[PDB]
């Protein structure tokens, strides 16, 4: 997250870190046994880390649970990033409390102008590299589809939205991928892609979760 603020420990209780020896992507806890992330975060050998603030220090609220099954969306296209969404089943159920909690799936799609919360452990610089150890947060609005398509001609599908600031300075970044965009208490987006971080006229692009609720629910019900 570039241009954000320190969230505070366990203030984003649905945020998970995906770990393969190191943090590599975010995700969101959607019930006691399932996480949603980005398909482009797929790899074998995932441990899901719940209850994290500092990812390099054991602080006392963590739960570390290995994945039993990963399911990339049937229509994920790694060249265009269309359908950039993946479900991860935990080997055992997490213990839910105020500091580790699920986020609800949306009933309706959010409109442009809605303010959302984006969070992650990704790079904090637009030029160069600095990776934080504690969770960072950013408040950002959903942009109109027309602004999004004008920023990224030929690249925005109906399964994507833009959020952020056309003036730059505040954005998600590498290492935030897979993490949540929460608006009005519901999971509306997944950190997906963009051109660089926090550059003028190049806002972040997010997977539009409201298009996937039926697939998510059906998949959970049968796996
Ligand atoms: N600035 C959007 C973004 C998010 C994740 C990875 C790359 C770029
Ligand atoms: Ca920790």
């Amino acid at each position: 997250i570039v241009g954000g603020y320190t969230c505070g420990a366990n203030t984003v209780p649905y945020q998970v870190s995906l770990n393969s020896g190191y943090h590599f992507c975010g995700g969101s806890l959607i019930n006691s046994q399932w996480v949603v992330s980005a398909a482009h975060c797929y790899k074998s050998g995932i441990q899901v880390r719940l209850g994290e603030d500092n990812i390099n220090v054991v602080e006392g609220n963590e739960q570390f649970i290995s994945a039993s099954k990963s399911i990339v969306h049937p229509s994920y296209n790694s060249n265009t990033l269309n359908n950039d969404i993946m479900l991860i089943k935990l080997k055992s159920a997490a213990s839910l409390n105020s500091r580790v909690a699920s986020i609800s799936l949306p009933t309706s799609c959010a409109s442009a102008g809605t303010q959302c919360l984006i969070s992650g452990w990704g790079n904090t610089k637009s030029s160069g590299t600095s990776y934080p150890d504690v969770l960072k947060c950013l408040k950002a609005p959903i942009l109109s589809d027309s602004s999004c398509k004008s920023a990224y001609p030929g690249q925005i599908t109906s399964n994507m939205f833009c959020a952020g600031y056309l003036e730059g300075g505040k954005d998600s970044c590498q290492g935030d991928s897979g993490g949540p965009v929460v608006c009005s208490g519901k999971l509306q987006g997944i950190v997906s892609w963009g051109s660089g971080c926090a550059q003028k006229n190049k806002p972040g692009v997010y997977t539009k979760v409201c298009n996937y609720v039926s697939w998510i629910k059906q998949t959970i019900a049968s796996n």
